């Protein structure tokens, strides 16, 4: 009924695909 786990794991994934892309440019710095 609820597509909360759908969601929640695509919010989840995007962090770690969002952790190298805000390490990645600090550090390109």
């Amino acid at each position: 009924h609820s597509d909360a786990v759908f969601t929640d794991n695509y919010t989840r994934l995007r962090k770690q695909m969002a952790v190298k892309k805000y390490l990645n440019s600090i550090l390109n710095g």
